[PDB]
């Protein structure tokens, strides 16, 4: 399981370094990092359907942090969740595992080349911690670290 470090920068309650598992699609900024804010939509939480019907966009306003969308595993292909979040303007997708278990690699089921959004899966533990912080009205900000992540050919 190929992993990279993830750093929650806020709120203070859950700040720290965690691991995430990089999916076999999307394009991390290898050698670099990406800071964003995490959002867990109230609707279409598995990103199996189009966000446009919901009039939901994750395009962040100028000067604000890029939006990372927290998405639940289940019901559809991981690649489709990425494609759909990408269409909705998300800067990255974090797929929270539906069961508590070691990290797994999100595999693909040409068109894979069209998926560019950094895509990673996080544990149910971390997913639930983030949801709790957001539920308390806290912004959850996060730095994705690929500084030492080297891609395969």
């Amino acid at each position: 399981v190929e992993k990279n470090n993830l750093k929650v920068t806020s709120p203070d309650s859950i700040k720290g370094i965690y691991e995430c598992a990089i999916g076999n699609f999307g394009v991390p900024q290898y050698g670099g990092t990406l800071v964003g804010t995490v959002v867990y939509p109230k609707s279409n939480q598995k990103a199996c359907k189009s966000y446009s019907d919901f009039d939901i966009s994750f395009k962040s306003k100028p000067g604000r942090l890029p939006t990372f969308v927290l998405i639940d595993r289940g019901d559809c292909y991981f690649t489709l969740k990425a494609w759909i979040a990408q269409q909705a303007g998300a800067a990255a997708i974090l797929v929270a595992d539906s069961k508590a278990e070691p990290l797994i690699t999100m595999d693909t089921p040409d068109y894979l080349q069209n998926i560019t959004i950094p895509s990673a899966l996080i544990t149910k533990t971390l997913g639930d911690s983030i949801k709790s912080a957001l539920s308390g009205g806290d912004m959850v900000n996060m730095k994705l670290d690929w500084t030492e992540s080297v891609p395969h050919p």
